[PDB]
């Protein structure tokens, strides 16, 4: 057989569980969560990267399913309560098809009925208000992991994608973390800045995670991961879910987007303005210019990396579907595992290798999380300490 259907026969033993899907977000700014006109049991490649039936054909036995809001916005609280209830609604909605999972246990479940394992992963710690009590409600209803910044700095973290502000993680971050530990929520460091993945990884007791990051020695992008990280992942036990991602994983789109942005500023815009005279901008400038194209082989370069690097164990995979506009060829909307997975295959990944990338690797490490986190509560009570406080 051809290694495409060598790929989905390897997918049906052991799936993939995808680190980060936005599709709340999505149905959050698409139709204000009117799940009835997006219904995902019907054909949504219209308007979605993800659907029921796609989720099936790319091999997805697991998901975690990201209730993102806005950082820049307030109410991020209530909003994340909200996507949450999004989560909880789709599972609902799709008995047959989804099963909530909170535990590893849950997940392999879920594996062995045939339903897709649902998770929740909270995207930037300004969803918790600064709160440690607000963490354990998160975790209470059913989050599994934070990534501790989004695109903004907070408070008590620091971004890839903004300036230097704490140094990475201030004494208030580290006491999250501990907290996260203690409760059992996994450390997401993908969208944090290098500073504060090593803080991270001082600080944790537990494997940390990169829902959804690819490489920075294949392709220099603050949102990859540098390679001294990546080497302390077998240590700590954590692991790194490559995402695809053009703008981070193609040399050739981080290269256009910079272009991209200074011409925008060229133009007296800030490169994030949306306004129809900076879309005019920037429509001139891709007219020009067109946009580099992804393709499987470019993210197949980052997993070969990084399991160079972080070791076969410490890898996983993150989409980052309906989070990002932009996909690679052959990687189009959640169906397409496979190719990845063909891809991998011609170049010399055994079944073993594979089956640790998509399903063991992250089933271990929330299994990690459960266990850590028995050993904290039994040890100590929870903590009511304060942002002022500490920092
Ligand atoms: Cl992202
Ligand atoms: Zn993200
Ligand atoms: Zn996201």
């Amino acid at each position: 057989m051809t290694s495409l259907e060598k790929a989905r026969e390897l997918l049906r033993e052991f799936p993939v569980v995808d680190g980060h899907n936005d599709l709340p977000w999505a149905l959050r700014e698409q139709v204000r969560y009117d799940l009835d006109a997006r219904d995902i049991a019907a054909d949504q490649s219209a308007h979605l990267h993800t659907d029921l039936a796609r989720l099936r054909s790319g091999g997805v036995g697991a998901q975690y399913w990201s209730v993102y809001v806005r950082s820049d916005l307030p109410g991020a609280v209530t909003a994340t309560l909200e996507q949450i209830d999004c989560v909880r609604r789709l599972i609902d909605r799709h008995p047959g098809e989804l099963r909530a999972a909170l535990t590893a246990a849950d997940m392999e479940a879920a594996r062995a009925e045939g339903r897709i394992a649902s998770l929740m992963g909270a995207e930037g710690g300004h969803s918790i208000d600064n709160s440690l009590a607000t963490l354990r409600a998160l975790y209470a209803l059913g989050v599994r992991y934070m990534t501790l910044t989004h695109n903004d700095n907070n408070a008590w973290a620091d971004s890839a994608t903004d300036e230097p502000g704490v140094g990475g993680l201030s004494a208030f971050g580290r006491e999250v973390v501990r907290e996260m530990n203690r409760e059992g929520m996994l450390v997401d460091l993908s969208h944090v800045a290098a500073t504060t993945m090593r803080d991270a990884l001082d600080t944790s007791t537990a494997p940390v995670i990169f829902s959804h990051s690819s490489s920075r020695a294949v392709c220099d992008h603050p949102r990859n991961i540098p390679d001294d990280v990546l080497e302390r992942l077998s240590a700590n036990g954590g692991m790194a879910m490559v995402t695809f991602v053009p703008k981070f994983v193609l040399q050739a789109a981080v290269d256009w987007t910079a272009e991209a942005d200074d011409n925008m500023r060229a133009h007296g815009f800030h490169h994030l303005d949306s306004s129809p005279e900076a879309m005019k901008v920037h429509a001139a400038f891709e007219e020009r210019v067109p946009r580099p194209v992804a393709t499987v082989s470019t993210v197949a370069d980052h997993l070969d990396h990084m399991r160079e690097v972080a070791g076969v164990d410490h890898l996983g995979i993150g989409g980052d579907y309906d989070g990002t506009p932009f996909t690679p060829d052959g990687l189009g909307d959640v169906s397409g595992y496979p190719n990845l997975i063909a891809e991998l295959l011609d170049r010399g990944w055994s079944q073993s290798d594979l089956a640790k990338l998509t399903w063991k690797n992250a089933v271990r490490v929330l299994d990690a999380a459960e266990d850590v986190s028995r050993g904290l509560r039994a040890a100590r009570g929870p903590s009511n300490a304060t942002i002022e406080q500490l920092d």
